[PDB]
C-alpha cells in the first residue's frame, strides 16, 4: 500500500495476542511500544527522544505483524504515549519513502 | 527518489542559504531544526515527544529545499541532536510511505 502523510501514519499491528494502533516512524531507529506485560527475558535500556531519555525494557525476537506483514525483532517497552514502529521492523516489511 | 530504511533517511537541505543534513521523519508532526539563526519574527512554542517537552522558536512560512524539492512552511528551532523534517513539509514535497 501507499500511505500519505497528511495525517499521522497510524496502522494496525499485532503482537502477542493483542491488536494495537502504531505509528510508522522513519525517524525512529527502534520500535517502542506502550507499556505491556510481555513474557520472557528482557534487558534494561535507555532511549533518547526530543525531551530526553526514558527507561525501557528490551525484548528480542518478538513476532509482530504490521498492516498484515510479518516481522520479527527487537521491541522496546516503556512509557511512550504512542506505539512506534521504527526502522528495525520497517525494513522487514519492505517499507520505503518515496518522493 | 526512493529511500530505503536500513540506514537513517538523512538528506541535504538548504535553508536561509545554508546546507544542512536532516532526517526525513514520518513520525514527526512538525519540522524541528537544531539551534540556528533564521530571519524574521518567531513565537515561543512547546513541543513534546519521548522524554517530554522542550521549548522551541516557531518560524512561519520559511522556504526550505529538501533533497532538491521546495517547501515553504513552519520550522521550529530548538535543542535536538538531529535536524528533523516532519510531515508538515514532507507532505509539501509529495513524500509517501510505500510497502
Ligand atoms: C520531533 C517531534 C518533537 C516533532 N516529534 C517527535 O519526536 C515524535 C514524538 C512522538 C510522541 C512521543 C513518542 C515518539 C513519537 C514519534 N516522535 C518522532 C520520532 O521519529 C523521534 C524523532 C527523533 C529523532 C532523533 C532525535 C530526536 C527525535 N524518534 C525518536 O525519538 C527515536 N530516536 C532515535 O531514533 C535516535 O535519536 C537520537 C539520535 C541521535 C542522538 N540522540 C538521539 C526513539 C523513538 C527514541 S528510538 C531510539 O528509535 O527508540
Amino acid at each position: 500500500p501507499q500511505i500519505t502523510l497528511w495525517k499521522r501514519p497510524l496502522v494496525t499491528i499485532r503482537i502477542g495476542g493483542q491488536l494495537k494502533e502504531a505509528l510508522l516512524d522513519t525517524g525512529a531507529d527502534d520500535t517502542v511500544l506502550e507499556e505491556m506485560n510481555l513474557p520472557g527475558k528482557w534487558k534494561p535500556k535507555m532511549i533518547g527522544g526530543i525531551g530526553g531519555f526514558i527507561k525501557v525494557r528490551q525484548y528480542d525476537q518478538i513476532p509482530i505483524e504490521i498492516c498484515g506483514h510479518k516481522a520479527i525483532g527487537t521491541v522496546l517497552v516503556g512509557p511512550t504515549p504512542v506505539n512506534i514502529i521504527g526502522r528495525n521492523l520497517l525494513t522487514q516489511i519492505g517499507c520505503t519513502l518515496n518522493f
